[PDB]
């Protein structure tokens, strides 16, 4: 790929710095979609918002768009309350990420087992995590540095709350306690 | 991306100058689609035209397409009388662009805040603008001058008219009198 | 784009010359598809055949798939006679073509107009052609050297029998006796 | 393409040496897809797994995705025995692979004939083969080392059983005593 634009989400409230030798071009709240890849740079939003959208019929009468009212986030690895939570007490439990201006490739090495993969020869580890494939793992976006049964957390605009978020296509990579059966990916850089 | 071609929209009646430092290839009207993303090339066409295809049947015999008689393209900022527009003097109204040749990698950043967001540093600002989403963020065709309520018009081929059109899945991006409450953005490109 | 692949179609019965400073990679005939854009690889296929297809089953029975039956495939300047061709005859108007290594990136660029359009400054012409659009205008595939009401023809495997093909889908660009409301384009290249 | 990951399957049990002038970035087993291009990165999974996701529903509860039970892979060229095999004895029959750091593009070309196809001059050769087509030609996944009649094997995770798989959208590629009909190819790396 030719992804000058490496994602680093931290999953947790504070903004990840960008390694060494590359510009930060933004930063923000980690987003997964309104109703894409981890790696891709849609998936870092300046600033949290459930309605972002404002539609604008033929003339001066422009609304806020409240129809498709869900919007889903990568959270951090702070437990969310036993109870749904209210869209203004969520910010602390959404994961910040960081865009950064990468000079060359890098790609998610995955070993299916316990151990990190090594990175290839002449090629420096940017962060180290467990192996997540979406509804693409050579992608920096299959490999979160922690692990988290359901990563995911759905908010409900109109209905102004949040709470976990249980994917139907979304899984782990497997090895061939919970953690210890979880593949460990690097994602890797070359210089 | 590998956009080495940047498309300029004026949203005026005068053809944009393309930045210092990069070749204008051509120059034209802001097309959105014949029944696209307006960062790239395609949605700058050299010719304003409703009718610009032409059918031909084995032989001879060669017609105008006629049936998919919609056009869809960018306004100016000067606003359309209250009263739809035949097809012979809607050009005042049509926005005009021009596609640059681009030396490097050119992106929209977006504040989603009355505030332009900074370019990162080491590039330098094209433009700045106001957020808009089509039916990609990242994208400077996410980035256009002016805000209008109605930023498109459409054209009816067989009609001969044209009018603002009302698009259901296309959004300006949110601050989290009007123009107050648009996310501001700026098309940054690196040295 | 980084199609560092041109295609080069002659819509004669000669193999055309890769233009000087590329290597041709490798010559062949003029495909559309077997039951995709001129200016991809893809489109110049080596040996030309109605039936290149062998499925195989479990086992050592192998048989040439004969289901899908048709091929399409840009025609020669030469006109076809009034009158079916066998498949053993079809060769002499059928397009021969070339794809060659190109250092720099192709585009086209169009005039809607009989004037052709100029190449930017420092950008070589390669060639000049006539305005194609297929079921994307800034590739090369849309520039045709010679202008043919009917460009393409079909051929049935099973019936071993070749004629014109009526396009419901793709068109010329216009113009805003025949050949003077026809766009022109030339396909440039970047020193 | 901008494909600097190049895949080799070695259609064996035994790992394939990357070309000299290529970092091996990882090796492991030629993996077609569970229930793509071979070309592409995806096509080398690390480690042999039929059933290798984990879902996990909101809580502690994780368990194994075991409804969409079929994998498939490129089989060896060492016969399968008349019989299926359990998937613990299934292994030797898996083809594998390495992913290598081209430093240049690759390209396939195919000669829908007995003879090998030239590498364009200035091009070194990097294996020969026979052409396949999947459900894209200029692609190096199109170029197999080894022809099989069929190439494929299908793995049922809840059966715990595999056997060769009757592709109906997958054929070889040609000529215009089996292996004498089948298009040569050759796959070449520009230096």
């Amino acid at each position: 790929s030719i992804g000058y634009l490496l994602v680093k989400h931290s999953q947790t409230d504070q903004e990840p710095m960008c390694p060494v030798g590359m510009n930060k071009l933004w930063s923000g709240y980690s987003l997964l979609y309104f109703e894409q890849d981890l790696g891709l740079a849609g998936s870092c939003l300046a600033r949290f918002s459930t309605m972002p959208f404002l539609y604008c019929n033929p003339g001066d009468v422009c609304y806020y768009a409240s129809r498709n009212d869900k919007s889903y986030w990568l959270s951090t690895t702070a437990p969310l309350p036993m109870m749904p939570v209210a869209e203004d007490e969520i910010k602390p439990y959404i994961s910040r990420c960081s865009v950064c201006e990468a000079p060359a490739i890098a790609i998610a090495v995955h070993s299916q087992d316990v151990s990190i993969p090594h990175c290839p020869a002449g090629w420096r580890s940017l962060w180290i995590g467990y192996s997540f494939l979406m509804h693409s793992l050579v992608s920096p976006g299959s490999c979160l540095e922690d692990f988290r049964a359901t990563p995911f957390i759905e908010c409900n605009g109109g209905r102004g709350t949040c709470h976990y978020y249980a994917n139907k296509y979304s899984f782990w990579l497997t090895t061939i306690l919970i953690r210890t059966h979880i593949s460990r990916c690097q994602v890797c850089m070359k210089n």
